[PDB]
C-alpha cells in the first residue's frame, strides 16, 4: 500500500498469535512494544528515546506480521508510550519513504 | 526520490538560515529540532516518547526546506538528541510510506 501521513500510520500487527495496533515509525531503529507475554527466551536490555532510557526485554527472531506482511526479527518489550514498528522490521516488509 | 530504511533516513534541511541533518520520521506528529536560538514568539510544550517527556518551545509558521522541498509549519525546539521531521511537514513535501 501507499500510506499518506495526514493521519498516524497505524496498522494491525500479529505477534504471539495476538492482534495489536502499532505505529510505522521510520525514526525508530528498533521495534518496541508495550508490556505483553511473549513465549521464548529473552535478555534484558536498555534503549534510549527522546526522554531518556528504559529497560526492555529483548526477544530475538520473533515472528511478526505487519499489515499482511511477514517479518522475523528482534522485538523489544517495555514501557513504551506506543507500539512502534522500527526499521529492523520495516526493511523486511520492503517499506520505503517516497516523495 | 525513494529512501530505503537500511540506515537512518537522514536528509539535509534548511531552517533559520542554517543547514542541518534531520530524520524523516513517520512516528512523530510534529517536527522536533535540537536546541537553537530562533527569533520570535513561542509557546511552552511537553512531548513524550520512550524515556519520558522533554520540555520544548513551540514555534509556528516556520519555513523549512527539506531536500529542496519547501514547507512551513510548527517546529518544536528543545533538548532532543536528534532533529526529526514529523508528519506535519512530511505531508507538505508529498512523503508517503510504501510497501
Ligand atoms: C516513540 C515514538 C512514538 C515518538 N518518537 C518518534 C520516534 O521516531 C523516535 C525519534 C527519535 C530517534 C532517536 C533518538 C530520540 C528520538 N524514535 C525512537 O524513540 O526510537 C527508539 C527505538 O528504536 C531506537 O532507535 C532511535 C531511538 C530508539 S519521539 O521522538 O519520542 C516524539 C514524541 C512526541 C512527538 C509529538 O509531535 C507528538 O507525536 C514527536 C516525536
Amino acid at each position: 500500500p501507499q500510506i499518506t501521513l495526514w493521519k498516524r500510520p497505524l496498522v494491525t500487527i500479529k505477534i504471539g498469535g495476538q492482534l495489536k495496533e502499532a505505529l510505522l515509525d521510520t525514526g525508530a531503529d528498533d521495534t518496541v512494544l508495550e508490556e505483553m507475554n511473549l513465549p521464548g527466551r529473552w535478555k534484558p536490555k536498555m534503549i534510549g528515546g527522546i526522554g531518556g532510557f528504559i529497560k526492555v526485554r529483548q526477544y530475538d527472531q520473533i515472528l511478526i506480521e505487519i499489515c499482511g506482511h511477514k517479518a522475523i526479527g528482534t522485538v523489544l518489550v517495555g514501557p513504551t508510550p506506543v507500539n512502534v514498528i522500527g526499521r529492523n522490521l520495516l526493511t523486511q516488509i520492503g517499506c520505503t519513504l517516497n516523495f
